[PDB]
């Protein structure tokens, strides 16, 4: 009975096996737009993922992650709230069963139709696992899908998922390109908070970009093929993999942008 996204181990769940689910900066939460405040303090964010190294794909039966080479600076992120350089580990999305849903993070409410999170670690914690045991271990980048145009950066990434339908399937991923992803803005919110799926923990600093990504209509279809399950077991479509928004508490968003 280990979690997922379904009525009998779903986000309601979690907190039985985990107790930090009810914690002081659970992720994901609601931006307000008329809330977050201009923060002209926050430097420029710097996305440095030219010399990124992608390896490979997974199914891991909550999401798919494509992984990247962490053994040395290669994809980093720094500036913006951050201090010093995370460097990139792997990235994935949340997504819905319609256009309606899928997004973690909402702005005013609204939600979009997946959120890609690229995930960096800190190196002054040397590796991921001591990272995440740290208040500013992660730096996840958030970045909202809606459903228009074609990403022509994604379609590696979706043409891939047949070979990885069901949980524990891998196949070789390199050569791939993350910045095809990022919409032309660095434009953000950047809020303290949590992984937002168990172990919950509270290591990360979010940051959302305001300008989504456009992904056509036949890029998520084939999102939704996937599997929850492993080969030869029931057929569960891998839909609605997002936890829905946390009370924010006593933290605040910050603005990038007026
Ligand atoms: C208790 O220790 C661990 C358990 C554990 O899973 C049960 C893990 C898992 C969780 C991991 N990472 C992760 C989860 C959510 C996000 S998101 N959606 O962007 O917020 C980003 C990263 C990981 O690599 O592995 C990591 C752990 O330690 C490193
Ligand atoms: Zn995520």
């Amino acid at each position: 009975h280990h979690w997922g996204y379904g009525k009998h181990n779903g986000p309601e769940h979690w907190h039985k096996d985990f107790p930090i689910a009810k914690g002081e900066r659970q992720s994901p939460v609601d931006i307000d737009t008329h809330t977050a405040k201009y923060d002209p303090s926050l430097k420029p964010l710097s996305v440095s993922y030219d010399q990124a190294t992608s390896l490979r794909i997974l199914n891991n039966g909550h999401a798919f992650n494509v992984e990247f080479d962490d053994s040395q600076d290669k994809a980093v992120l720094k500036g913006g709230p951050l201090d010093g350089t995370y460097r990139l580990i792997q990235f994935h999305f949340h997504w819905g069963s319609l256009d309606g849903q899928g997004s973690e993070h909402t702005v005013d409410k609204k939600k979009y139709a997946a959120e890609l999170h690229l995930v960096h670690w800190n190196t002054k914690y040397g590796d991921f696992g001591k990272a995440v045991q740290q208040p500013d271990g992660l730096a996840v980048l958030g970045i909202f899908l809606k459903v228009g145009s074609a990403k022509p950066g994604l379609q590696k990434v979706v043409d891939v998922l047949d070979s990885i339908k069901t949980k524990g399937k891998s196949a070789d991923f390199t050569n791939f390109d993350p910045r095809g992803l990022l919409p032309e803005s660095l434009d953000y919110w950047t809020y303290p908070g949590s992984l937002t799926t168990p172990p919950l923990l509270e290591c990360v600093t979010w940051i959302v970009l305001k300008e989504p990504i456009s992904v056509s209509s036949e890029q998520v279809l084939k999102f939704r093929k996937l599997n929850f399950n492993g080969e030869g077991e029931p057929e569960e479509l891998m839909v609605d993999n997002w936890r829905p928004a946390q009370p924010l508490k006593n933290r605040q968003i910050k603005a990038s942008f007026k």
